[PDB]
């Protein structure tokens, strides 16, 4: 019945690992760099939250011939959070009560155009290859995770946008709830390209205006903030049943006290604040202690920043936790931003502080009398909350404690 | 904590409608047809299961323009399973109990291609547009749908390659059983394009010998048999507790006494028989009365149709029930597959016959002493199973029962 994270893994624009990610965090440095590539293709916007790490050669050439790079970045963070939660073969592969449910915002755009492209060259069928499938299908990150790592439980992905992570760890816990999975690997990946950047700018969602200092061009809550930057990258975490975690000596970083998913039933690509109330609402239910900071979703955008803070404001009154937007120094992940500033939470549960919200030059008006805050300050934190909400109408939000 | 189907609606090769699907079903009829566009496009396969619907008016202008073709079917097919559940806007809408769980195995791979073809064209930006988003997206079909129907509860899609509907209606299940919902709309749906069905063909799992003859090419079971033939289409069915159901006077078709979910982490790309035994004892646990028919995932590969064949043999021993591929029939339309075969299982409950498995010449001689029933069997049916599966070793098996 009871949820808690025994173990964790990262592949981020600020960090390969959790100890890069901490330094990151505390120094409130910058992941975001320009991208030659998204300038090359046409795009307004030439800022990215690129992993810096190749990844050839890191997985078993066998292996990674059925993965795409939202899939090769889940499956590392999954190696790191093996690893991290001191979990044995012997003690997750080949156990019907072991599960995975990972998954991405968009799948695999680069290889749905390579295909495409390539059947229609002179070579067709044959230029194709017959691995593009498990590359390209939208379930790739779970199911490329799932075969080689020895799954026997559940094994799919969740998809919401710019939520799925968030609603995969969510929806680990309801499997530990339900008596049905002891330990279920929970996360997400999204590649990083131009075919599907380039899709975001044409909707104008994305920042365009700071592409010569591409470090802050994420600014969220900043007056001049003018959209989102792109970003990639893998998180995974080891959700376990307590007395499963306790009775094997596991280390635990929190345990899950609350998971909101709701639906807004209004607008397509923009948030109507109303369903992000009830969402953190439902994360509260049972709830007693209070909320000591918020991991925003906060992507930097205008409409987007200021509506999950009317959201904030109406659930907590005037009681709001420190709240501060990562996203200002990783960027947006977009499907594997929800377990990444998870991540980000645990550690600073952990560690003990509040990471920075970054490049705000000048505090939006309708910030204002909030406690967003933007030096990394040292704290202990008890309780800590993230929100993840996607176009479609869908919210997230995932309330951690510390025991 | 019961759950119980009062509702259904599905767009498929062999039926705009429950209506028109019941009688192909009991008529044998297939919905494959010669396709100019899949021959066009270089590949070896030219037969489709595709949707006989020109769906242009059929949905509102502001709303359509967010959508795919997955999106459309998948709408369309709620349209259908709200009528036919008697639900009205007052009981359905803006209501936090009210959920959607909806997805497709690929999300949309021809509009990914326009946006990636119409960004390399002269307009760059201009010529992508500001809607290809929530077309390509992986969370189209759940986005689109929650949107538009106003839906407040759960809002996201479960995406497991060809088993997405059937993990969809079995998440619905659990959302039931937690307590968390009162309704939720499951099912899901997938388009038909050369894009995304040229990659299929480049692995070699569609059929090609059959050409000449579209109607024969797909042959679950047949010594013959060569890949499966691609479909399009969608699928939703109405996912309800009980007592509430009871309250408002529902129309019942079963309840849905079993859902297995588990992972063979074993192979991509193939299917190892001991997950799916796996997965359909979960589902048969608690379930006190005997399987009457067997609607397989048969479809209609070489080495697919015996495994599971293999599969249910080592599930049901000597005692095996009645059994039929509908694929030979209808085609496979992927992540639509799950719930359109959950929805002809219900349909042949609710009318007490067994639809045929068609077009086998020479049964394989691999399914030895079970009962693949082919022709069109009236009977008696109280409880159906049905199974799902797809590549990353993802099984899912349903277990629906007269109430
Ligand atoms: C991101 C957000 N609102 O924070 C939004 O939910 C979103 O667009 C996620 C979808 C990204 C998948 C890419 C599909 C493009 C082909
Ligand atoms: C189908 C099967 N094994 O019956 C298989 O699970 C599958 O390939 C489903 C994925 C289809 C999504 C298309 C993605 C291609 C870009």
């Amino acid at each position: 019945k009871r949820a808690v994270i025994t173990g964790l893994g990262i592949v981020s624009s600020i960090g390969n690992n959790q100890q890069e990610v901490l330094a990151s965090l505390r120094e409130g440095r910058s992941g975001i760099t320009f991208s030659q590539e998204l300038k090359d293709s046409g795009m307004r916007s030439h800022v990215w939250g690129n992993v810096k790490l190749d990844t050839t050669g890191l997985i078993d050439r066998k292996v990674v011939r059925f993965m795409s790079d939202a899939s090769i970045y889940a499956f590392l963070s999954m190696e790191q959070a093996i690893a991290d939660a001191g979990l044995s073969p012997e003690a997750y592969q080949n156990n019907p009560r072991v599960g995975l449910i990972a998954g991405s915002g968009g799948g695999s755009p680069r290889f749905q155009v390579f295909g495409a492209d390539a059947m229609r060259g002179p070579r067709g069928l044959k230029a194709v290859g017959p691995y593009v499938v498990t590359k390209a299908m939208a379930s790739g990150v779970s199911a490329c995770l799932a075969t080689p790592f020895k799954i026997h439980g559940v094994n799919y992905s969740i998809s919401s946008a710019c939520a799925t992570s968030a609603h995969c760890i969510g929806n680990a816990v309801e499997q530990i709830q339900l008596g049905k999975q002891d330990i279920v690997f929970a996360g997400g990946g999204e590649e990083l390209c131009w075919e599907m950047a380039c899709e975001f700018d044409a909707m104008g969602a994305l920042s365009t205006k700071y592409n010569d200092t591409p470090e802050k061009a994420s600014r969220t809550y900043d007056a001049h903030r003018d959209g989102f930057v792109i970003a990639g990258g893998g998180g995974m975490v080891v959700v376990e049943e307590l007395e499963h975690a306790l009775a094997r000596g596991a280390h635990i970083y929190a345990e899950i006290v609350g998971y909101g998913a709701t639906s807004d039933g209004a607008d397509m690509v923009a948030p109507s604040g109303e369903g992000a109330v009830r969402c953190m609402k439902m994360a509260m239910h049972g709830v007693d202690t209070p909320i000591d900071y918020l991991n925003s979703h906060g992507t930097s955008t205008p409409v987007g920043d200021v509506k999950e803070l009317a959201a904030i404001r109406e659930v907590f009154g005037d009681k709001s936790p420190a709240i501060s937007a990562t996203k200002a120094m990783t960027g947006h992940s977009l499907g594997a931003a929800g377990v990444q500033e998870a991540i980000y939470s645990l550690l600073m549960l952990e560690h003990g502080f509040i990471a920075p919200s970054i490049n705000i030059e000048e505090l939006d008006e309708q910030a204002a009398g909030l406690n967003i805050v933007t030096e990394t300050t040292d704290r202990e934190l008890t309780t800590v909350m993230s929100n993840s909400f996607g176009f479609g109408g869908t919210n997230a939000t995932l309330v951690m404690r510390k025991l």
